[PDB]
């Protein structure tokens, strides 16, 4: 047909393609092949002049689908996406004088979650800046597809820069971006335990940028392995110091192996016993009376704490709960911890 | 082969079990001309760290050895001075020994020997030896940092030289072991004196170096306020790491008046979301305290008035996102009215929206 050949001929191409647009209201692979063989972020992202580039030739298709009979013309762009995958995220770019991104769902249903993931991976590989400036709206318009698994989170953190991580934490702290949910955050961090160094630091900073209380994720302490997981251990230590210790947190801290090169437990216990002395004493007393966390593990962690607390002026082993618990407990492993029991005896 | 002299040193050369053979030389270099030691140390230098399992029964395997005996013979030292010339010439020939001594000092008594060795040119000696150690063996530098910072606080807390040295090569696991050492009372790398200047200097380092510096600072117990003036120096595009860490740590603070002064005293850029983020956080958890501080700042107790007003208008335009009665607090409305009364007519229509919150009902 000769109008489509006129569009081929010109290459102010908007009305020229509106010719085809008007004609596709009653064998499209050749049209989409022509369109594909025919064919992102402005350097200064200024509002309403970033849409200066959003016009142009191909994006006009998007426009004609943003206006019932709203269904008999997305087949063309479905064939475009089946030919050229990149347009899949270009649409997202266009959608962010459009209405709302509720069009993209309708576009996805011709291949939502796997479409979003592939388009976002292509965007990540090609243009990182576009992925940054697209992440908030993506996570907002599609929460039940993006908050469930660290796929998209890993995608972002694998390529993100420190300045891009700063703009992302800002977006989180401003009410514009939400990347975790109290449901999935634990699963997602246990998954994150396998990522690169800076990827894991980015994940943890982004989690702190939300307002999810530490306890929701303190079970992760089970999974934190001395040799294997430095970043999550460091962030969890530096955040746990700032918390009033619950009994479950001190159980989780004591339920980690005693390795002579592992300084997490004794560090956090020293901090707690110096600022929350009687509360920590109460919790470890309640733990000592039979609440693996074998008794000798608690005793060894406490003996490490005792041998360390001589560094400072700390009457923590004078607390009445701890001496009460020590004498109650003492009544095989005995010769191992004589000193400890001796603080509650002599 | 090597311009030579005395036969005890020649037996040590012949073997190359060398410990007593070398203490022979040690004892011989007591009643000696101080002219012929450069060739002895040249022989010793042309002659020539951490055990894989660092057990205080296999690190003392390495503290033995032939050269360390010199150190040993000086750790029983009046006549406590007349034998540092030999190792001074060793250091002038082979610099590495400078930190080996430190290693030796970490079944020795106390490290007050190292100063006596340094006086052969303490601070620049420490810095050169620690830089050489950083260059050669990072693992030794890590396992030596605590004692270095402890035995010489006034030499290592003075400038970020040593901190930069460590963070430039450190690993994430070694950064975790260092944060642990800090949190255990064994290592202190900042002090309320220098910490502010030291971080302002750190603002020029690489990404991961700055991340390490900030993590290590949080591992200490220096309150944020002591370093909150650094917000003046933090520039939006250029300093992401310090801004992000400062944001996530300011999140955990009940806002002081100086902290809100420092947050309000940074420029308003439409891509800079630091101030409005932290203000949103504060006004959502401690709304009326933040309002009290902004009232005391607005009645003037640099921060120009329009800067505060623009930051507050950004906060207002953002707070429509959520349910936040922060602009219903009485301190903030009282302050708004006080400001509006003595306000340039320009800023009246400039912030009409803002002032109307304290005017209309």
């Amino acid at each position: 047909e000769s109008l489509r050949d006129k569009v081929l001929q010109l290459q102010a191409q908007c009305e020229v393609m509106q010719e085809i647009v008007d004609q596709v209201l009653e064998s499209e692979q050749l049209s989409v092949l022509a369109s594909c063989l025919q064919e992102v972020l402005p350097e200064e992202i200024t509002e309403e002049s970033l849409e200066e580039s959003v016009g142009k030739p191909l994006y006009l298709i998007f426009r004609n689908l943003c206006q019932s009979s709203f269904s008999l013309l997305l087949d063309l762009l479905s064939e475009l996406y089946q030919k050229q995958p990149k347009i899949g995220y270009h649409l997202l770019y266009y959608l962010r004088a459009a209405g709302k991104m509720n069009l993209y769902e309708s576009f996805a249903q011709a291949t939502l979650h796997t479409c979003l993931m592939m388009d976002m991976k292509a965007c990540q590989e090609d243009d990182v800046r576009l992925l940054c400036h697209l992440t908030p709206s993506i996570y907002t318009e599609f929460p039940d597809e993006t908050l469930r698994s660290g796929e998209l989170l890993n995608m972002i953190v694998a390529v993100i820069d420190s300045a891009q991580l700063q703009e992302l934490v800002c977006h989180v702290m401003m009410g514009n971006l939400v990347m975790f949910r109290k449901d999935s955050v634990l699963n997602i961090l246990i998954q994150s335990l396998d990522w690169e160094t800076f990827e894991q630091y980015c994940a943890w900073q982004l989690f702190l940028a939300h307002n999810i209380p530490l306890e929701t994720i303190i079970p992760i302490l089970q999974h934190l392995k001395y040799k294997e997981h430095p970043e999550a251990l460091s962030c969890l230590l530096l955040q746990l110091r700032r918390e009033k210790p619950s009994e479950e947190m001190v159980k989780m801290v004591l339920s980690r192996p005693c390795h002579p090169d592992d300084q997490f437990t004794t560090s956090i216990l020293r901090h707690w016993c110096m600022k929350h002395d009687e509360l920590l004493a109460e919790h470890i007393k309640s733990l000592l009376i039979k609440n693996q966390l074998t008794l000798e593990q608690i005793l060894e962690h406490l003996d490490n704490l005792r041998l360390n607390l001589t560094n400072t002026k700390q009457n923590f082993f004078s607390q009445t709960p701890i001496l009460q618990a020590l004498q109650h407990v003492q009544a095989a492993h005995k010769m191992k911890f004589s000193d400890l029991f001796s603080l509650a005896e002599e």
